[PDB]
């Protein structure tokens, strides 16, 4: 039957649906544009559970107020959830209008302590997320990194449980960085970079750099130091020593601090994967993870954006699926970033592969045997977008005899705005929801269309370092249809 073709929409809500001052300012404004949401045939939204709004007052001083009464809303417009355990700051990235800072009480320990900050090789400190090197450090008022997030989650948790028994809540997305992704921030904006400048890398604070010493130290080489002909933000790569031909990078010491560098992320992610998998067991719910699709110089040796920004993928090298392999073991979902784009959108100077990105990167997750979802990177309102869209959440078309050998587990769109509900543009986005429903009419009981959730188990055992980076070997992606044979048409 057709229905096991079906891949569901999820939206995302504005940004600031709950304040700064956490108060849900418009109930009654939101409901009609749910509402109008809910006709289309959308299956659920998405949201942004911000660290910065709920834990403001003080260490362990949660008020989850404002969201239930959006918790309540939502459920009560018949649409399920998805909800983001945003760890992180919201206005210095690209399409945020909004300005919500992390919490203000970590922020007065940043002043006495500014390397709880993301650094750069010039001493600027990043405000929008917490180092990896704090992670493990007990200098949040007896707490650690880590133990703040697990506690946050914990409380979600207990604090939600009528609305995760009710089924309301389907999906946790925990945040891991920038925008709340696994990378580091080396393209802000709010430093100056732009696109597509190759970024820096962000390993200066005194936490990283120490760990980074005693680590060359280890290995034999001691003198090693943290790169220094890497560039700036808006550099190109052959314009810098360790991004050329024959550069840095391909030396032993740039190839051990690009591992070092990139082994960083996956074991940061580990360890609050773990306290994720904790704090939700037995709840039907599933865990996710969201990874950036840095497009901009895929398709020169150096991978220089990829690079600076914690993912070591080179052509043969893959950065991607070791992600994969460690979202394994905690059954974890892989969400990109970044579905939409065609390779002949983006100036050729940039020297982007969009396209041959997402294709290694879903098919590195399938082959690991993981779940994999999505979203579009920037707002896009025309058929070729939705078309882009639809065939890569189906690479080989429908089956009319059973389940696409190849399929998406879910796509969410971002965003929600008046210009989305504006009548032309809500006309083609209803044809995009009904062609990722495979022509079929809404369908309220995910388990007809094979997506059932059963109660979270714990997370398999740790899984050493070594077989992660064993899945570095490069592999071919999965074929892919020139076009989809479900178009939006235009
Ligand atoms: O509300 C979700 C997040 O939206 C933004 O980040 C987006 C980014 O704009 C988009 O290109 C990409 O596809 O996804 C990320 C994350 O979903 C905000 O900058 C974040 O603060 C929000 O969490
Ligand atoms: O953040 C920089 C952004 O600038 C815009 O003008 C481009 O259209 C985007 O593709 C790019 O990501
Ligand atoms: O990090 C913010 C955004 O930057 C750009 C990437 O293409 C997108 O995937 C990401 O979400």
């Amino acid at each position: 039957n057709m229905l096991l073709n079906y891949v569901p929409v999820y939206v995302m809500l504005p940004l600031g649906v709950v304040n700064v001052d956490n108060v849900f300012e418009d109930p009654d404004g939101l409901k009609e544009q749910l509402l109008q949401l809910r006709a289309a045939g959308v299956d659920g939204v998405m949201v942004d559970v911000w660290w910065g709004i709920i834990e403001l007052k003080g260490p362990k001083q949660y008020d989850w107020r404002a969201y239930r009464s959006l918790l309540q809303l939502v459920q009560e417009c018949g649409l399920t959830l998805q909800a983001i355990m945003s760890f992180h700051q919201c206005g210095g990235n690209v399409g945020d209008i909004v300005n919500i800072p992390i919490p203000q009480w970590v922020l007065d320990i940043g002043e006495s302590n500014h390397d709880i900050f993301y650094t750069n090789r010039s001493g600027t400190r990043n405000k929008e997320y917490l180092t990896v090197g704090v992670d493990n450090e007990p200098i949040f008022h007896g707490r650690t990194a880590i133990e703040i997030y697990s506690d946050y989650m914990k409380s979600f948790r207990e604090n939600m449980s009528d609305f995760l028994e009710s089924g309301l809540i389907i999906d946790i997305y925990v945040g891991l960085g920038p925008a709340g992704e696994l990378r580091y921030p080396s393209y802000p904006q709010s430093q100056g970079w732009e696109f597509p400048g190759i970024g820096e890398f962000q390993c200066y604070d005194k936490y990283l750099k120490a760990d980074f010493k005693a680590a060359v130290a280890r290995a034999g080489h001691p003198e090693w130091e943290l790169p220094d002909d890497a560039g700036k933000y808006n550099d190109v790569p052959e314009s810098t020593g360790f991004f050329k031909s024959n550069g840095t990078y391909v030396t032993e010491k740039g190839k051990f601090f690009l591992t070092w560098y990139s082994n960083k992320l996956l074991n940061h992610g580990d360890q609050i994967l773990d306290e994720a998998n904790k704090a939700f067991l037995g709840c039907k719910v599933k865990l996710a993870i969201k990874v950036s699709g840095i497009h901009w110089w895929y398709k020169v040796e150096n991978h220089a954006a990829e690079l600076t920004a914690g993912y070591y993928n080179l052509n043969d090298r893959d950065g991607y699926r070791p992600i994969a392999r460690m979202l394994s073991r905690h059954h974890a979902i892989l969400n990109f970033t970044c579905l939409e784009m065609r390779d002949s959108e983006q100036p050729s100077d940039a020297k982007s592969g969009p396209q041959e990105l997402v294709q290694q990167v879903l098919s590195g997750g399938w082959r690991e045997d993981i779940r994999v979802a999505g979203e579009n990177a920037l707002p896009r309102y025309d058929a070729t977008a939705y078309n882009q869209i639809i065939l890569n959440a189906r690479p080989q078309g429908v089956n009319n005899n059973g389940p696409p050998k190849l399929s998406m587990f879910g796509v969410t769109y971002l965003r929600l705005s008046d210009d989305l509900l504006q009548k032309s543009n809500f006309n083609i986005f209803k044809k995009f929801v009904l062609k990722m429903h495979a022509d079929q009419d809404y369908c309220a009981n995910p388990q007809k269309y094979n997506h059932a959730i059963t109660p979270l188990k714990p997370s398999a055992p740790k899984i050493p370092i070594e077989v992660l980076l064993e899945a570095t070997k490069p592999t071919l992606p999965f074929p892919w249809l020139p076009e989809t044979d479900m178009k939006v048409d235009g």
